């Protein structure tokens, strides 16, 4: 029932981890391969291996999560080696997704050139929205800089590319970004990265709960679903149809998934809830989404994809 | 215990309604006068009366609210008349606050000139962040336009002025806005207006739940508390001490109030929770905040104001 076509590839179901969650090592990635996720994505990588921010840097909250990981990762070459060996095995349905989050424009271009030159045949996600590296703003809140970067990328990069975007809150920003993105042969936009620079306080201790940046961290989970849905929907009605959408933010239940898809998402990623539950989440949420479709008499996601009704 | 000094005036406690909630008519305002609120503020007004957006335009959610009111209000003259007759009675502790949300720069300047020329002795709040008028972006996401407007305002407006700001999600935006605001003799900044252009879906009906703007509305309540606290804290550490802060967003319990005050807020406004509970909320939340202070041995808000600890 959950068969999906995305980036010209076939997936068994739309569900994936979100980048940063359960995907740091090869062991993590093999556990996602082994789970019922339709597809999976590596941790955003940088050219060099990174320890990330000081701890405590992730905390579970009743309504979601707050974190400031600081892009801990094992470095671009580690991930590139892994995806290049797994592609050769032909041991799963659908390509692996490879996320990069260079610490500068130069780092991103260098990694994209290495991907282009490699044999990698999967999908790349360019992360323009990490909100947790000290002193490094979300690039995709700088429309001029984003356009300048993407224009350079598309002078050479011919393989499937999506962009991971921060949440936007003003409809003219959606208009501006769609106009920028629509001039390129982009494969997809992935909406939303964590809501940037939120704060959570333990009122008893009178103190923040993560160490980095005086407690300021990206917010994920049930807090952000309204914004995530709006960002998916707003881009679905403004992007050219050649650019598909991955929906991320506040997905825990089949109902949440069913609301992203109604908005126009084609693939779905799970961050916070997967952090909390582990890869068993995929079998649970798939069954919850199929139960909603069965109740409604739907036998494919095309029966309601994109079909959110206005009043 | 909750005695507060703000804008050079004395208030019995820091709690207020948020603009837009329970403050549309004279009867609404008199009910706030009669409640235990330390202060209250008028609905944001425009030069002409406005019916606002089509209905359904407000919905209660488990984790807060979604709304697109469209600035329904009874027009500038009506509110100016009301505050100018209530000042004359000398019938409460502390000045009334008067919110304005001109549909253009010209409307705001014209309303500020009328306030300046009138006898009004209370406090004015310039709303730069309504996210619900179709085709009118939040002005305070346009740094150049904000600075240009505020420079013109401070050529003539000498009375106490605060600005109601949208949530920011990137620390460089907090730097940019503090640099803009710190050049002026502003009384306060009120952080946060609702999170703009969120979406809420009834999955059974497969449709949005408010009529205007295809169901996109400002989000309030528990969803936005992490963002509101971060905005209050980020401006408290960047603004000159002459500019005080009003905290707004997700306040329902004494604990929530205590967190905003630890961040640096001096006055506190209640939107969604007051919409749900009515003016009886002020007695309840005052008692809850007093119990927190009693348990901690605090006899004034200065015992913990601004004292949030980092790790
Ligand atoms: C622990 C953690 C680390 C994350 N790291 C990344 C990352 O490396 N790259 C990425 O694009 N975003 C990352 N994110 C953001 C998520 O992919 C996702 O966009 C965000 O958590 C919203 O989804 P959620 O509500 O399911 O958590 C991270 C999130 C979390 C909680
Ligand atoms: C029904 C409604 C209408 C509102 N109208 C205004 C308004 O006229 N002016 C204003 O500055 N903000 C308005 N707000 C936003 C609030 O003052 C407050 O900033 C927002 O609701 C966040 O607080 P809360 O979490 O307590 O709701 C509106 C909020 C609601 C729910
Ligand atoms: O590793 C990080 O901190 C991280 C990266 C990113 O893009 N998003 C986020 O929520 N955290
Ligand atoms: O009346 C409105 O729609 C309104 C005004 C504003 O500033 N904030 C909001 O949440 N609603």
């Amino acid at each position: 029932m959950l068969n999906t076509t995305f980036a010209n590839a076939k997936f068994a179901n739309p569900f994936m981890n979100a980048s940063g969650v359960h995907c740091m090592t090869i062991e993590d990635l093999e556990e996602l391969k082994a789970s019922q996720a339709g597809a999976y994505i590596t941790k955003s990588s940088t050219l060099e291996k990174r320890e990330g921010n000081p701890l405590p840097r992730y905390v579970d909250l009743e309504l979601g999560s707050i974190a400031s990981m600081g892009l801990p990762n094992l470095g671009f070459d580690y991930y590139l080696d892994y995806v290049l060996k797994n592609q050769k095995e032909n041991a799963q349905e659908g390509p692996i997704f490879f996320s990069i989050a260079g610490m500068s424009a130069a780092e991103n271009i260098a990694m994209l050139k290495k991907i282009q030159e490699s044999d990698f045949s999967g999908i790349t996600e360019l992360n323009l929205s990490c909100p947790n590296v000290p002193g490094k703003p979300q690039l995709a809140y700088d429309f001029e800089a984003t356009e300048k970067l993407l224009k350079e990328v598309f002078t050479f990069f011919t393989k499937p590319l999506g962009v991971k975007l921060p949440p936007y809150f003003d409809l003219v920003h959606f208009d501006i970004m769609a106009e920028i993105l629509n001039q390129f042969p982009l494969t997809y936009v992935n909406s939303v990265n964590s809501i940037g620079n939120g704060l959570f306080i333990d009122p008893e201790a009178e103190s923040v709960v993560i160490k980095p940046k005086d407690g300021f961290g990206g917010i994920g989970g049930a807090y952000i679903k309204p914004t995530a849905l709006a960002n998916v929907r707003a881009f679905y009605t403004r992007l050219k149809p050649e650019i598909q959408i991955i929906g991320t933010g506040g997905i825990e239940t089949g109902q949440d998934a069913f609301e992203h898809l109604l908005c126009g998402a084609t693939m779905l990623q799970i961050g916070t809830a997967l952090h909390k539950e582990g890869p068993a989440i995929f079998d649970r949420i798939i069954k919850e989404l199929e139960e909603i479709m069965n109740q409604k008499g739907y036998q494919s996601i095309a029966d309601f994809h994109g079909k959110l009704k206005s009043l």
